[PDB]
């Protein structure tokens, strides 16, 4: 009923609280203390002192080991992390069991073992005296690290910064979504109770503009801001960090692609488009918004997808069969509904959905829509341009390879992109010609979490996972010795 | 006597052009067409649509045979190169000779030789249905590399951003220092003598602000900005790509200190220390301003050192055993002075120097000041806290190991620190502890162009060097194949 | 004509000499002189003392200079080393114009490129004291490389192994095929009007047993010896460093399959399968000798290989036209019509070819064979099985995917394999089960010089290219600083 | 007590038995089955069959899982692992709790999450038709590994080998040196209790000759041997698998030298020396033996080493305050003492020991003999250069830095060496001079489990540890698609 700020050891509360609120009924879930300007100062001061502290001293080995134990408290807390993420967004319960609590520990572990084996370099050289020197270098802490989250996959996201940076030796003050910040709180407590040194991890609830997200992105003594979320949030961050020059590193927004070509397997392409565009209610960077098809298969495509489309389970997390729950909240719904509106304005065609479910019960007080496909827009509609970050996409026939290589890059996005066609030469030859930062075969948002991930354009700025991180959240440095 | 832009192929006028005046004696060298917002539009376009062209088809052994054929073209007209650095700058010769245009030759063979070498990554993973998939990246052009570089090291700066970027299969728009403009219109003409393709390579004159530079970083057809200068400066060029999220790479300021421990050999570290303070007259961002020297040694160090400096010969660039030209500027003069005023002010002891040396001709009229040495001032002081950028160090005395280390960290900057000790422990274990992008042993500014390069907090953003330049100047992109 | 040891930087004859067989007319080409054990124990002290002289005080930046220069002047002679390469094998003149010559000459680009960048490691551990420690490795030359190469791609094959050990340092002593001596011969002696010092490399000329090849095996001043040829010869060699624990490298032999899948581009794949069964008149240890094709488009197949395979121009190496010269000597083709007459014996059908063209000038008097094609035998009959080493092929139907796989792996070589197919997921899932060093998908010998390179099983022991050359050409060595 | 073999998954006895005997006292502790000829086949045709089983079907993360649950089982019993190692070797127990156990287990850990961690290579190559090529790399099991151990750290360099050939996907045949099986058969206890697959990991015991040493090397069936022990048996081994071509990975002995300068912490040397020669009781390959120390020190440093080594602790593994236990084996005394009169009979001065201690209890029915040192021998002297593998060393004086790194590289061996020294050029300068695999500055035996570790000369064959264990253990293939 109430969740607290963590830090330099302590929960704590605040002056002001928020109310966050389960979108499936519209009911109050808890009341959320809101750190101030004083608050976050005091997080990255205590992050600061933390890293001249025990956390300063630990070895790679130890460090690694204590982030294992933090990963070893999730999984001992399992359940309790899949109700407080269901509880925030509505998601399925199916999906945080199978997809967001264990990334959320697999972040963890990754990187603990990434620190553990990663090393740097030695270069030889000759000079002048016939002496030589070498030149090596070193793997540092950053420093503190500012961590801003979304709300669409709120542990996995927030987890997926949070453990680089503590693996690479940083200390952290992070602030989760105010749409979802039960399960950081609970990962605070897996981290005080795993006997992490205070002040290492900080934990600041509240919003972005006037409130501890820009309060955060503002302190001069942090040495790096990673966020994801929204492009011109992005743009905003950038500009607040500016004076102080700080190292930052975004995802960003997309309006991701899906192309199917005539040689796809159909049935699985069809399976395949109604995942990236319906799952987690179409609440993800990652989803398709827009879809081309071969024109030779264009109907079948649109009236097999309808069929499944349709079939899909609106409802409870838990209920039996559940497909998708609502939306985040009732202020997203009413965007997304606007750009249902936009949509027939343009001249859409609606194929399916359009609307918002009737329950007859609590539910009609929560944030659902329909999952909706339209056909018939031109490629520069608002509504096959802009991201609308809820279950539909649009549907559009194409004839040629270059063509639609062509309408997939016109845009000022650049994230991700899935192509589906069981032709060797094509996948290859069409997927390096896609101007994203990932580019799926026959798939979608499948995950390794050596590769870089991130985008191009306005979805984002430098990358993430593997070695990238282990570049971002560690200073390298350039030791030269004369011999 | 003119200095062209050239764009899409072509040298090309301006409505307006500028003074390029010589430091040695204040005399006219030639007139400078600005480039307007037109005509950085039209460089802009071109190196867009030169993307398209011949310059994307080429091979990376192609493209790397012809960057290799611009560093012919230089060394083949290496005595005009060097007379054009000079005659801007006042640079000794013997510098000209020796450093700036064989490093500007051997950036862009390192950076040819290493695109030729250079691969990516593949990532084997398994799957639910146990069939696998696979994860590679590639490295793509990023796009329109926007350059803009100062005028400490012209040449040498100019191609340590543009042969990283070309090498990479980026187009580029450079925009030099205005008070340094001809080395980099020289190598406009080889480019062009080369064979590279209209658009790949363009050169705007011109200033910062309400200029070419301002409207280089404004443009939204460019994909990155790499900046060496001024830190205020890095500020303002973050905000201004802030909106296109644009990529950015920064060198910035510094304020480096050198550390002279007691068992240092003497006569080498007071060598050392008169490289590191008075090369190209203290502008450097990598000299030290701030020395250390353990208490033990500390009359000995400065009275060695003082001698040494007032052995300096300040005079004409081909001046027989000339050590040190002018200034760039009589406006950075000001400026120097301007410190040098406030150095006594604020109760420093004048060592040696603190003003300018009188020449009864011609280079009176020239932008010339004395190598200047201080002692006396508390490390508070300003003097010995902001960066000056000419010929000057304050000394001051140390008694405890990891009191100096806090001491040389205590800085807003952190670029470079050259360190003098003969202990094997010592030199490891307080390099590692110094907060900076790069620590010499017993040397100063020795390069391997492999290694990593740039400073923390102030002084920089991102790493440049070997796979570094590979990494920032590429989009790396990640494909994953379902099997 | 006559060709000489090169020792110690002097060309020098021999007691006993052989001769050197134009296999296209069987006239004499030139004598040849037998380096005895003694010249031999002569080239690997002077290799030895080598290591200590000015070729060890070169800077790896000049070391690479001088290789670039070495491959200057086999360009500067071009035409030279491809009539010495087709005069001793009788090989196309466009294949050593295209293939042989310049793969020499990328051979010593490329590793001196590689000596350039490539670099080594730095591992930082704690310790006990709170101190830590460092491990640097470095890159040192092994020693003295004995090299022998085999007659098939001489000077490739030859330079594949020199330029490596070359760019890391070491000094050579080679011993070509006494089949092909000519291109090697020219090699020292642009070695030698490079200005490459006495010692570095050396050149002796002889053959295997009771020979130049088994003294030098046998000389304990040699660090490692690298070797290309049979598989047994590899197994006495290796036998033969035993005593003094010597690093060996082998590529050795192979029966490769090459399989055509149903949904292959069948026209493309009868024209593969023609070049990877008859270049070089088959005379290749990456030839296919076994190829499995589809039942479905078997008979279709081997219909459109025969008709090819009679299109073929067999005749003189500048004839117009000309797609295969002789074998390399009368005595191969004896062993190689054995074969024709054994298949004949284990009841293959001979589809085309099985005999020796009949000229009526003076190539009757040369080596040739027919390009031959067999149909009918069992997977275990011994031209299946065993290498021939000709210009020849049997092909056999198959139903099944795993069946194919099955039977391509079930050997004791592995070398290569090349695959037919336009799906996607077939060339990815089939390739990975091939238990082969090197698979092409829809091509054959396609070669980037930075991959892996060798054979599994009797096919090899070890891997060069890339980076496997540089660690197997070089010493790396640890060093440990504790702090 | 009786110690089973371990084959396809199952504890079996042999037709013969020989004795596991206590070096503290000649009292029997277990009969030990000797492995024979068709027992060692059963193992391999086992080994073979489990890489087409549940075992080649884990993914990388399970495979990985799985071999932590190994380091976890042994963990588990720790103590009794101590008692096995102990009982069998005489090692006190203080060693066998922070070295040989814990070692053990950490082989496991680190080669899992190197597994884990480890990715390939993708080259991207222009090809002439314009459409281009990939290049990429996988990792795959080498095949059935046959693993040979000595008895000096018996556990230890047994998982050394097991450990990265199972976490790349291997299976084993591993045979324990026959006077240390215990600890070895434990092992396999862990391996069945954690659900290794039957036939994945195999045990064998026996001799070498005749035995089941000799039979697993000659067998057809293993892909390569890995084995550390004696430099003679180095090449007997690889002569047995030369007609099969096996892969072969070899640590050989050592001569290794102590270098001590006049500039080093001489306390610090005195002890880093004691525990380099008598560790073990000198029974490590990595031991000095062959000591120079610089003439202003000698005296002092002898005198200093003297008092050290006889305040040394010689008795039970569990005595108070015990620094040595015995020898191997009484063979191995004989070997030893037979060094010790040697050394004498060329003249040695004994500054210490030179004998066997008198006890006057049941461990003079053990194995042991006195810490030992000479002085007085020339370069020259069979007792300077012949492995003795007893805790002894010689001590010699030197003057010159380039005399002694000529003196330490004057030797057919070249393993390690370790140099004190506290300045800094010179810890460099010396260090890349000798050559040897591993040096240590100022320390001894400080391990980091990712650095190459091996021998040049007679010392070794190849590298491990790190990359270079993966490697090794791996089939790294190269697929190429033409696009
Ligand atoms: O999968 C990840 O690591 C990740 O960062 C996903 C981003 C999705 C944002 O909506
Ligand atoms: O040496 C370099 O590559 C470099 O960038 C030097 C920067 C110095 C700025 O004053
Ligand atoms: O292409 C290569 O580098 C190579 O080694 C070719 C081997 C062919 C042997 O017949
Ligand atoms: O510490 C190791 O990994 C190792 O292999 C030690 C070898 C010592 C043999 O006596
Ligand atoms: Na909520
Ligand atoms: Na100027
Ligand atoms: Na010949
Ligand atoms: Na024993």
């Amino acid at each position: 009923s109430q969740l607290l700020n963590y830090i330099d050891g302590n929960f704590v509360t605040s002056a002001s609280s928020f109310a966050n609120i389960n979108p499936v009924n519209g009911k109050l879930i808890s009341d959320v203390f809101e750190a101030d300007a004083k608050q976050v100062n005091e997080a990255v001061v205590a992050a600061q002192n933390a890293l001249k502290g025990p956390w300063g001293k630990l070895s790679v080995q130890d460090r690694a080991a204590l982030i294992h134990k933090i990963a070893d408290g999730i999984q001992a807390r399992f359940e309790e992390f899949v109700a407080a993420e269901v509880a925030d967004t509505g998601r399925p319960v199916h999906q945080a069991r199978t997809l967001d609590i264990p990334r959320a520990i697999a972040n963890f572990r990754t990187f603990a073992d990434l620190a553990k084996t990663s090393h740097t370099d030695l270069f030889e050289m000759s000079t002048s005296d016939g002496s030589g020197a070498l030149n090596y270098t070193v793997r540092k802490p950053l420093g503190v690290i500012g961590v801003i989250s979304p709300w669409d996959l709120p542990l996995l996201l927030f987890t997926w910064k949070v453990a680089p940076a503590l693996a690479c030796g940083n200390t952290v003050v992070a602030k989760p979504s105010e749409e979802s910040p039960s399960s950081a709180t609970l990962l605070a407590e897996v981290m005080h109770d795993a006997g992490v040194p205070p002040g290492v991890f900080n934990l600041i609830h509240g919003f972005g503009k006037d409130s501890a997200g820009e309060f955060l992105t503002q302190h001069p003594g942090i040495s790096a801001l990673t966020f994801t979320g929204e492009s011109k949030t992005g743009s905003t961050i950038m500009k607040a960090v500016a004076d102080g020059v700080k190292e930052v590193s975004f995802e960003l927004g997309g309006k991701n692609a899906a192309v199917v070509f005539a040689d796809a397997d159909l049935d699985a392409a069809i399976e395949g488009v109604l995942r990236s565009s319906f799952t987690n209610s179409g609440q993800v960077c990652l989803c398709s918004e827009r879809v081309y098809v071969h024109r030779s298969i264009f109907d079948e495509f649109v009236s097999g997808l309808k069929v499944e489309a349709e079939r899909l389970v609106v409802g409870y997390p838990d209920q039996d069969g559940v497909n998708m729950g609502p939306l985040i909240s009732h202020g997203h719904r009413d965007k997304v509904l606007s750009y249902y509106r936009l949509a027939v304005d343009e001249g859409a065609t609606v194929v399916t959905g359009g609307g918002v479910p009737k329950f007859n019960d609590e539910r009609d007080q929560g944030a659902y829509v329909q999952p909706t496909i339209w056909t018939g827009l031109s490629d520069k509609a608002r509504c096959v341009t802009e991201e609308i970050f809820g279950p539909v996409c649009h549907i559009s026939p194409f004839d040629d390879e270059d063509e639609v290589i062509n309408r997939v890059n016109d845009s000022n996005y650049g994230l991700a992109c899935a192509i589906w066609t069981t032709n060797l030469s094509r996948a290859h030859r069409v997927s390096r010609q896609i101007h994203v930062g990932l580019v799926w075969v026959n798939t979608w948002y499948l995950r390794d979490l050596r590769t870089p991930f991130g985008g191009v354009k306005l979805s984002g700025l430098g990358r993430e996972g593997g070695r990238f991180s282990m570049d971002f959240y560690s200073d390298i440095a350039n030791i030269c010795i004369k011999i």
